[PDB]
Parts: C-alpha cells; sequence; structure tokens
C-alpha cells in the first residue's frame, strides 16, 4: 500500500512505501493517537530473524543481495547464534548499522548529514578507564577546535543483560545542578539528580552555575566510576549579543558539543547500551529550551528586565520578544567563535530537501512532526506545513531507563 | 487501556479513562502515526441515537429514569417509522455544546459551555439562511465584545437536500490572480472568489474585500448575498511603537466564524452549522499575515524595520514575526474587540484539561494543533502530553461543496 503526505505551503505530494518495512510499534491504535507522548536479553529464537533482516538490508545496500558472500555471512551468523547465542558484527556492518540508526531517527531534523558519520569501534573496551579514554578521543575528534564533526563511539553489546556497558550521563557534556535549601536551583535544574549521584560517588562539586559534570562510566555491568573530562577538551562559548552590550553580563555560556550518551543502539537484534553520538547544535536547542524552559535556566525574566519590555501584560509579548534576542545571541556567539551551529530556518529547509530526497531514493522518510518543528517560530519554518509519517525502522536509537533505577550495586 | 499523560514542565500526571468511550477512528495504526496529516441507513442510526441519548440523560442525572426510557422508545419508534428523528431543543443545545467540548484541535474549549445556540431548523430558503446568518453575525460581534455562537440549519435528509454555506468562514477576504502573475488579497480564497464572480458577484478587486455569502438551502443551487457592511466589524492594524506600521494598510475582521464543517449529534448530520468565537492573536499575525501562501508580509515588514535580511541566522523573520503579532493584539485591544494572546489561551487550556481530567476522565487534544505556531515551547501546552481521540457529538471536516454539487 501507498501513503501520501502533503505540503500545505507548496502543494507537493509525496508517496511513502517505506513504511511497509516498519515492524516495531508506534504507541498509537485506530482509537488513540499517542503522537505527543514522550515515551510510548533476547533468545536466538527472535534473534536470527532480526539478524537475517539486517544482513539482507546490508547486502542490498552494497548491491550484493543473494551473493555467495551474502549466503556465507547468513550461514556464519546462523551458526554463531546457535553456538554462542549471539553474534559479532563485521566492521562494515557496524558502520552501516550506526549510519542507518541515525537515518531512521524520525525525531532528528539533522538527518541530511546521516551518511557523514565517524564511527568509533570501541568493542574491545573492557573497563571504565578504557571507556573514559575512548570518550575523551571522541570529544577531541568531534570538537575539532570548533569545526564540529559527527561521531559515534560503540561499546560492547549487551550479552546477558547483567554485564552492560553504560554511560550514566545523559549527554557527555552537561552542567551540574544543585538544589538549594531554599528551594531554588543553582546551575541546570535538569541535572540535579545526576549531579547528586556524582557527589555521592565522590565528585567535589565546584557549586557554580556552569560546572561541567564528570563522566560516570559503567563497564561490563560493574559499578560506575567517575572521571573528569580534561577541561582543555571541553569547548565552551560565552554568550554575547551583537547589539546589546549588557548581554555578556548575564554570565551565560554553553558547550559546543551536543553528545547524547543515554540511548540504546539496535543493529540486527544486537543491543549497544553505550553508544555515545554527537553532532552540532541547532541554535534553538540552547536559546529556546536550555535557556528559556521554566524548568531549565529560565532566563526570560532577566533578559526582558534588562531590555525594559512591558512585563505587566503577557499580551505585550515580552516573552516572545526576549526569546528572539536570546536566540540571536546564541547564534551570534557560536559564529563569532567559529563553532559550528545551524539556525532553525536553515536546519528545517535542509531537512525538507533531505526528506524529499529520501522519498525519491528510498520510498519514505519517517519523521516525527512534534519533534521536527522548532520550539519557536514554528509556522515560518517549512516543516510546520509538512505532513509527516512517523514509524519505526531498524537499525534504531531507543530510549533506555536511566541506569541508576535498574543497576544492581556490587558495592 | 488506562492511560497516563505527563506534563514535563510540572511533573503533573493525569490519567485518561475517557478515551475508552472513543467512538470514531484516528488514521493511526500500531505501525504508523498520522498525527500530522490534516485530513486522515436505519440500522446504523439507532445505536447512534441511543449512545447519544444515554450520554444526555446521564448528563442531567436521569440515566435509567422513565423519562430516559420513554424518549429512547419515542426515538426508536420515530426512526423505524420515519427513517430519522428530530432532536428536542434541549438535546440540540447539549449536542452543540459537546461537539465543541470534543473538538480536540480547539485550544479555546474552556469556554465550551457558554455557547449561544441558534436553532435554524425551521429555515427553508437561502434568504432565510442569509437572515439567520446576519443575526448570528450581529449577536456574536456584539459591538466588539464577542460572544460564542452556533446557528444550526436543517439536518441531512436523503443527502440530495443538504443545506450548506459555501464559504469556509462567514467572513473572509477575496483573492484574485493578477495578469502581473502575483496574487491580490488573500491567496487562500482564489478559487471561491472566482466561483463568486462566476455566480454574479461584482468584485471591487481590492486587497481586503469581504467575500459574499454563497448559501445553499435544501440541496438547491447556492445564492449570493452580501453581509451588511455595518455588520462586518474590522480592525485597522497599527503598532504601539512603529508609526510606519499603519502605512502597510493592514486590517483584519473581528469575527472568526467557521462555516464549512459538519455537526454530528446522535447520528444526525447538520451540514450547515456556522459557529464563531473570538480570535487567538497568532491566527491572524502568524498564519494569516506570515504564511508564504497567505498575505506573506514578513519581507516588507522586515525591510521597514531595516533588519539584516542578508542571512537567515540574524533571525529577522523571527524578529519581524514578533512585531506583527504585538501589532495585531495591540490594535484589537485598542478598538475594544475581544482577542486572546497565545500565552493566555494556552494557559487557559491547561486549566481546562485539568478540569476535564477530574470531571470527565480526560480531554481529547491534538498537540499538533494546540501548540501555537510561534514560541511553542514557552507556552505550557508544548510540555503537555496529550492524547488524541474522537468523541461524539463532533464537528467534522467536509469536502468543499463545489466538488460535490449537481447544478
Ligand atoms: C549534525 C548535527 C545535528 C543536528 C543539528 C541535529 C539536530 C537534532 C535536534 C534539533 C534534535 C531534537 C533534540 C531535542 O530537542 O532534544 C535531534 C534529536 C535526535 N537526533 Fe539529531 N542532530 C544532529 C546530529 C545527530 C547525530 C550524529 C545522531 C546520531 C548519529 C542524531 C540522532 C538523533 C536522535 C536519536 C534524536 C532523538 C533523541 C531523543 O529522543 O532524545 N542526531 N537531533
Ligand atoms: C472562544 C474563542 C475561541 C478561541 C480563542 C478558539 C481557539 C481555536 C484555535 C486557535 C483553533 C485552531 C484553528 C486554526 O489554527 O485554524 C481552533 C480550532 C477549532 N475550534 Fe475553537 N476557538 C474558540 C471558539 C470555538 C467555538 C465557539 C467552537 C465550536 C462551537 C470551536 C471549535 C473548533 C473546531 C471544530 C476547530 C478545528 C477547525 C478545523 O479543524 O479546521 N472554536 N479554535
Ligand atoms: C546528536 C545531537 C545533535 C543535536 N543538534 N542535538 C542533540 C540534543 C539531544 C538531546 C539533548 C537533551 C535532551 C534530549 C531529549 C529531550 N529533548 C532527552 C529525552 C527525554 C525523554 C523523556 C525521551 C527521549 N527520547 N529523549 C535530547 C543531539
Ligand atoms: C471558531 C473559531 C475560533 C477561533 N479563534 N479561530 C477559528 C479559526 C478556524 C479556522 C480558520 C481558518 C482555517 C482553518 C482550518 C485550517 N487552519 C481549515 C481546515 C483545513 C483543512 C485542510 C482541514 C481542517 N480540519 N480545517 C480553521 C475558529
Ligand atoms: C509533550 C511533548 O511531546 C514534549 O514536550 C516534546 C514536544 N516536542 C519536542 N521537540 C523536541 N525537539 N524536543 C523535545 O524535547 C520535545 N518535547
Ligand atoms: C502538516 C500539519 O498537520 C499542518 O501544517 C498543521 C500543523 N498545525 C496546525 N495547527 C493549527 N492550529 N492550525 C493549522 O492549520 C495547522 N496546520
Ligand atoms: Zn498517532
Amino acid at each position: 500500500r501507498f501513503l501520501k503526505v502533503k505540503n500545505w505551503e507548496t502543494d507537493v505530494v509525496l508517496t511513502d512505501t517505506l513504511h511497509l518495512k516498519s515492524t516495531l510499534e508506534t504507541g498509537c491504535t485506530e482509537h488513540i493517537c499517542m503522537g505527543s507522548i514522550m515515551l510510548p536479553v533476547r533468545t536466538k529464537d527472535q534473534l536470527f530473524p532480526l539478524a537475517k533482516e539486517f544482513l539482507d538490508q546490508y547486502y542490498s545496500s552494497i548491491k550484493r543481495f543473494g551473493s555467495k558472500a551474502h549466503m556465507d555471512r547468513l550461514e556464519e551468523v546462523n551458526k554463531e547464534i546457535e553456538s554462542t547465542s549471539t553474534y559479532q558484527l563485521k566492521d562494515t556492518e557496524l558502520i552501516y548499522g550506526a549510519k542507518h540508526a541515525w537515518r531512521n531517527a524520525s525525531r532528528c531534523v539533522g538527518r541530511i548529514q546521516w551518511s557523514k558519520l565517524q564511527v568509533f569501534d570501541a568493542r574491545d573496551c573492557t573497563t571504565a578507564h578504557g571507556m573514559f579514554n575512548y570518550i575523551c578521543n571522541h570529544v577531541k575528534y568531534a570538537t575539532n577546535k570548533g569545526n564540529l564533526r559527527s561521531a559515534i563511539t560503540i561499546f560492547p553489546q549487551r550479552t546477558d543483560g547483567k554485564h552492560d556497558f553504560r554511560v550514566w550521563n545523559s549527554q557527555l557534556i552537561r552542567y551540574a545542578g544543585y538544589k538549594q535549601p531554599d528551594g531554588s536551583t543553582l546551575g541546570d535544574p535538569a541535572n540535579v539528580q545526576f549531579t547528586e549521584i556524582c557527589i555521592q560517588q565522590g565528585w567535589k562539586a565546584p557549586r557554580g552555575r556552569f560546572d561541567v559534570l564528570p563522566l560516570l562510566l559503567q563497564a561490563n555491568g560493574n559499578d560506575p566510576e567517575l572521571f573528569q573530562i580534561p577541561p582543555e577538551l571541553v569547548l565552551e562559548v560565552p554568550i554575547r549579543h551583537p547589539k546589546f552590550d549588557w548581554f555578556k553580563d548575564l554570565g551565560l555560556k554553553w558547550y559546543g558539543l551536543p553528545a547524547v550518551s543515554n540511548m540504546l543502539l539496535e543493529i540486527g537484534g544486537l543491543e549497544f547500551s553505550a553508544c555515545p553520538f554527537s553532532g552540532w547544535y541547532m541554535g534553538t536547542e540552547i536559546g529556546v529550551r536550555d535557556y528559556c524552559d521554566n524548568s531549565r535556566y529560565n532566563i526570560l525574566e532577566e533578559v526582558a528586565k534588562k531590555m525594559d519590555l512591558d512585563m505587566r501584560k503577557t499580551s505585550s509579548l515580552w516573552k516572545d520578544q526576549a526569546l528572539v534576542e536570546i536566540n540571536i545571541a546564541v547564534l551570534y556567539s557560536f559564529q563569532s567563535d567559529k563553532v559550528t551551529i545551524v539556525d532553525h530556518h536553515s536546519a528545517t529547509e535542509s531537512f525538507i530537501k533531505h526528506m524529499e530526497n529520501e522519498y525519491r531514493c528510498r520510498g519514505g522518510c519517517p519523521a516525527d512532526w512534534v519533534w521536527i518543528v522548532p520550539p519557536m517560530s514554528g509556522s515560518i519554518t517549512p516543516v510546520f506545513h509538512q505532513e509527516m509519517l512517523n514509524y519505526r525502522l531498524t537499525p534504531s536509537f531507543e530510549y533506555q531507563p536511566d541506569p541508576w533505577n535498574t543497576h544492581v550495586w556490587k558495592g
């Protein structure tokens, strides 16, 4: 069956056949849409089917479907599974897998870049120290002195689920948050709980507004260990405004490298529970969400206070007006320091071309509208007007519970 | 089956049970979410009637009473005998109120129960329709202090006798393609405006011409009526700080009045049921003025503001978008015409969700539509998980009548 999406701005109509390769569930039924819901050990039993699907895909992509190399590999994986109960990906399959998990990430607006991804194979890693070294190298390579490069580091796969590699941090680089006796938070309220675990695990907290958190690393199902990223490796950008000279005096900065470290990568039924990946920021992630969410740095008040806006009635749109300035400032700052960043007009335009290209070459592009539309100025971006179909393809990135909820302490 | 919705800003979790009364289907499956697609006989009628009368008699705390059974009996007998039935005024009013209560795309539902229902089921001619619509327009405008209203024309009979308002809204601006290649006035209405000209309308060929009504009574061919100009309240758009803004020559109408939808109550279909409330500011300032396919005024405004339009990253679009929206709100408040900003509206809707969750077990809500088209994440609805499902009575989209009419 064919499925058509419409763009209401351009009248362009696309036909999706790729959704037919969807297996995983959406959360929705014919009676309920869960489109705005945030979160909606395998046996050889289910494993070989998942292995076979993946290797068929992989072999198709390299124009070798049905080849002797294809059949041989199938046969080899088959036996490894029934013999060892799992299997090892070849390098080329790991790289292709990781590229495709990104490609299939329907909440990611940056996917025009999916084929340019540096994969680091950290499957020989055995210890937390080993994980720390791998992660440092990723940070350094990805940062590239401001000329950011997409990268992922892939640590050993789940085996019995009792020996998982995990990065406890949700991102490689984030700022500490400290809940105060008076109820106020210092630093980033999103990280209070993780900051507290770090402190518990022995970290001496500077207790400032922008303290880079230490890494908390679990290898082989062992208790996690703390490591501070060399400060010289953590690129940061002071935020100033092109026209407002007082903007610098708000004392704002942000780090350059958005690097997600809490997600699970699935390739051919194998589960990679520690697979940190990084790209570059879209300006709004920082300027809109990190700075302006009420549950985050919540700076709207101070900025509008400094801009002398009419703050008595919301209908003055003082919030909206301060929000644009904060975002101009983020983009200005990153650009001035030559740190890669994309604005939300440019990111969304690119995504639309990528998406159309995906329909032409691939028969679809799964896309989550709730996430793809930027959290400011929604309708003046082309994605607002774009009908999207959301469905789940593997390989994929999945959410996992935070490891402190599941971890069995060895002590 | 018992479902939770979380707000990520506040950690408030609500439990939805109302969805388990979900009647119609979504477009979504276990395999594919269609959350962002805009458009996803005697036998059938009696369960539809019963289900509705059950909810009605439940609402007036009389479920299982003799008056309940007696009406269920009467409607039964009426359907078997006549192949349809008529709602009592009370049932009609309850039904209209609930179609609004159930409109998952409507952010303004905190108001759902203050709705003026005008029963136009006695209407027989397009002139009658015009009279009814003028009175609606006048009552709702109320010299700028807008009041919610719906006017309900006769229900579908055999489908060859539909009442329809051909306009999508009671009040809209004409659109004309120019030899110049561009578009004059509102490009959204170009096709309708041609049909008006072709049915006789004499267009002033101006940028803000109020379209004529095109009214279809009893499945007959539609007729043209101009709404009395003195009933169409309009607002010139000025900025509280940019003196030059007025020179753009922008105005908008005060009355948002949807006239193209289908009201379904207890299985009955009211195909002409224009309804109206009041505007949320972003509807005009963000969508009507700034959509590339609409009045598309961003560039001209940005230029007057002398912003750096050289690169997208200066956020000149965003900067000008904000001003355009300050101006809409400012003008409406200055001319004392009801308008709500998106901060206030979405805040009201969060309070409404809360009431609906405790009082009713949920609230069908479509996030894609509820989150304003500007500054999404700084309004509380952005952070609010919502479940979308279809409850009856309902407003349903229906195809533009010109694609369906036998002339
Ligand atoms: C190239 C630079 C990139 C840009 C500008 C970009 C943009 C974004 C943005 C704006 C989001 C939404 C983030 C949020 O609001 O939380 C996102 C989500 C996502 N991105 Fe991309 N991205 C980029 C690179 C990548 C890379 C390299 C991967 C993996 C290889 C990736 C996979 C994802 C996934 C899995 C999510 C959803 C994560 C979640 O649900 O928490 N992105 N990206
Ligand atoms: C009180 C003033 C009102 C406000 C501020 C309000 C707010 C809104 C907004 C912002 C939308 C989205 C419309 C769009 O973006 O095109 C909407 C859609 C809708 N509203 Fe309300 N509304 C109000 C009154 C009403 C009334 C009185 C009814 C029914 C009697 C109603 C039923 C609907 C329906 C059915 C839709 C979806 C229309 C469609 O799908 O095209 N609204 N409303
Ligand atoms: C590679 C990459 C590039 C880029 N431009 N941005 C990012 C930021 C990703 C990010 C940062 C913070 C928080 C989040 C996500 C939410 N924005 C974290 C999250 C939370 C929940 C509840 C579910 C879920 N699936 N995900 C994503 C990553
Ligand atoms: C009563 C009322 C109050 C208010 N504040 N705004 C409105 C605006 C309603 C409106 C105006 C213009 C256009 C539209 C809708 C689009 N925003 C028209 C439409 C188009 C399609 C394809 C599907 C669909 N379900 N609807 C709705 C109505
Ligand atoms: C409840 C709702 O799904 C939630 O707030 C989502 C909305 N859209 C989003 N979009 C992006 N890119 N990132 C987010 O964190 C969210 N949050
Ligand atoms: C494709 C997408 O569904 C479409 O652009 C929607 C998005 N959200 C919307 N939200 C509202 N309130 N009104 C609209 O017309 C739309 N358009
Ligand atoms: Zn859905």
